[PDB]
């Protein structure tokens, strides 16, 4: 069913709730024992947002190899997300660790440091190029390279160091900074210009590892972005662009991590993300 009219359906029905909350009960159950060992606890967010143990990122280290992040395989789209939240004041050392091994090229963050008078992540990368970042306990240094500042997002440059082997890689942070502090954004517009910014740099691509991508939680904006980036690929590759069902692309992402689309809110925004977006894909 061409998503468009089941959208109009759902509007003029008013069924947001009932649908998402179908979702929520289809939606796959895995365990996650190793986010809940107790040495583990200062290395999450939230006590009710974890990693299952098949899909969770693993640290190259024999200490402790744990972070609060999962890998979303899409097997027909051809694409790989990392999700993960964002970063603690006693991981972020862990998080460039993770870019570095998974050999990641992007970073999208969805989320400002503070909102709604809180903390929602650590300030994990240098703000003057002459005050670079060292950490210490992962053996890296992070540089400003360069800071491109525009209405609705900023793309930065920056250089991450092994301290190691002195290699040295171009890593480029794509930072959303408009999604309101409460509800969604009105118009799909601004988002789906920032998804075609990620996607020109190659970030996404797969000559690089995994884009890493974050929110506060890692499941809300987050799994709305990699929601949005895969319906439109299956659409653009496929025979019949009507086939592709939203709902479906969802329960197969939400089995690698558990909750993506935290409110009936974040469903409809990525439905009018996507109608939106295909009427460029189409040809336009
Ligand atoms: O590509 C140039 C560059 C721009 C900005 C930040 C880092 C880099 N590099 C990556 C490759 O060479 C070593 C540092």
């Amino acid at each position: 069913m061409e998503m468009e009219k089941e959208f109009e359906q759902i509007d003029k029905s008013g069924s947001w709730a009932a649908i998402y909350q179908d979702i929520r009960h289809e939606a796959s159950d895995f365990p996650s024992r190793v986010a809940k060992l107790p040495k583990n606890k200062n290395r999450n967010r939230y006590r009710d947002v974890s990693p299952f143990d098949h899909s969770r990122i693993k640290l190259h280290q024999e200490d402790n190899d744990y972070i609060n992040a999962s890998l979303i395989k899409m097997e027909e789209a051809q694409r790989s997300y990392i999700l993960t939240q964002g970063p603690l004041p006693n991981t972020v050392g862990h998080f460039w660790e993770m870019v570095w091994e998974q050999k990641s090229r992007g970073v999208v963050m969805l989320n400002r440091v503070m909102e709604k008078g809180s903390l929602k992540c650590a300030q994990y990368w240098p703000q003057k190029e002459e005050k670079e970042m060292i950490f210490e306990d992962t053996n890296l240094k992070l540089t400003l390279i360069s800071e491109d500042i525009k209405s609705y997002y900023t793309v930065r440059q920056l250089e991450l160091e092994n301290l190691t082997t002195q290699e040295t890689r171009e890593i480029l942070h794509f930072h959303y900074t408009t999604w309101p502090d409460f509800g969604v954004p009105e118009s799909p517009a601004s988002f789906l210009n920032f998804l075609f910014k990620v996607r020109e740099s190659g970030s996404l691509s797969p000559e690089h590892g995994p884009v890493v991508v974050h929110c506060s939680a890692g499941i809300g904006r987050s799994g709305t972005f990699c929601l949005a980036d895969t319906c439109l690929l299956l659409m653009d590759k496929r025979k019949d662009p009507s086939s592709v069902d939203i709902k479906k692309v969802l329960l197969e992402m939400r089995k690698f991590r558990m909750g993506l689309i935290q409110t009936a809110d974040q469903l409809r925004f990525s439905y009018l993300a996507v109608i939106e977006g295909a009427k460029f894909i189409m040809g336009d």
